[PDB]
């Protein structure tokens, strides 16, 4: 319910939120304008909206430099960033294709809508996102080790990704009655994610990687040992092994977990819920 919106001047919020006669006053709003020192700390009191023109392309290359290290920078665990194109009644007049925003709206894990300030659009974009509220809180990144095997196998409780040729941004959302969503990563998406976005394990909280027999599991926790440190984390066996005596030496680090196929049906269920769980509980204040 409260909201922030960002974004160069040949169009925005002003219009924007011109139409919020409509959407304004059961579900509750707020919407203020990022640009004192205790009325910067409502600033980041959001639950999210960066825009740019279809029209201006310079609009959208300042959103891809100027506006988006702020944004992440600052932003605490919590929120979203959203991504809207603007005009599309100018669809003409666009030039700025959708897919490579939209796509660059995938790799820095942001949700993109291209919208009309001027009619229909606009309370529909609302309507979704008020919806994603009581569809749930918010979202938990989790991040999943990348190796070639085992993760497919891990990820069918989702659903099945293929679907990202490259990298997966995978979603579920189960709990009990809070309701809360968590979404998995995996390791091809991280590095990839590193030259967008340097450190998002700040958004990055469970540490979930897997195994079958031979692994040495040094490089990747080694390389993962900078931006974490804080997290959360599990190693989990799959597929001359299942001997846990060698497993917790690594695990010394973390807690372990060994299952197979589907036989998860559990352990899935008790993996991530566990530690997810945690989230929850652990630290909160
Ligand atoms: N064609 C078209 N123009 C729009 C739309 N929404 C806003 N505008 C135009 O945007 C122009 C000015 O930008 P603003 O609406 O003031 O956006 P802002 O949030 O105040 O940010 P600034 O650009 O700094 O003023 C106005 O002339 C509006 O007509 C839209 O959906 N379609």
């Amino acid at each position: 319910i409260r909201l922030l919106v960002v974004g160069s001047s040949g169009v925005g919020k002003t219009t924007l939120c011109d139409c919020f006669f409509e959407s304004h006053q059961r579900i509750s709003i707020s919407d203020i304008v990022g640009k004192f020192y205790a009325c910067d700390n409502p600033y980041d009191g959001y639950d999210a909206l960066v825009m740019y023109d279809i029209t201006e392309l310079k609009s959208f290359t300042d959103l891809k430099t100027m506006w988006l290290p702020d944004i992440f920078l600052y932003c605490n665990i919590d929120t979203q960033i959203i991504i809207i194109g603007n005009k599309k009644d100018q669809e003409i007049d666009r030039i700025i294709t959708r897919k490579e925003a939209e796509q660059f709206a995938q790799d820095r894990l942001c949700q993109f809508y291209e919208i009309s300030t001027k009619d229909d659009s606009c309370q529909l974009l609302f309507d979704c996102i008020s919806r994603d509220f009581l569809q749930c809180d918010i979202k938990i990144r989790m991040l999943m080790v990348g190796d070639q095997n085992v993760g497919k196998t891990t990820f069918i409780r989702k659903a099945l990704q293929t679907g990202h040729d490259f990298m997966n941004a995978i979603t579920t959302r189960f709990e009990m009655k809070i309701k809360y969503e968590i979404i998995m990563i995996d390791w091809g998406f991280y590095n990839k994610l590193l030259q967008t976005n340097p450190a998002i394990s700040r958004t990055i909280e469970a540490i979930l990687i897997v195994y079958d027999i031979t692994n040495e599991e040094s490089f990747q926790n080694i390389h993962r040992k900078y931006y974490p440190l804080i997290n959360n984390k599990f190693s989990d066996v799959a597929g001359k092994t299942d001997l846990e005596a060698q497993r917790k030496i690594t695990m010394g680090d973390a807690l372990t977990l060994a299952d197979w196929l589907g036989y998860k049906y559990v352990e899935m269920s008790s993996k991530d819920t566990e530690d997810h769980s945690s989230i929850i509980k652990a630290l909160a204040h």
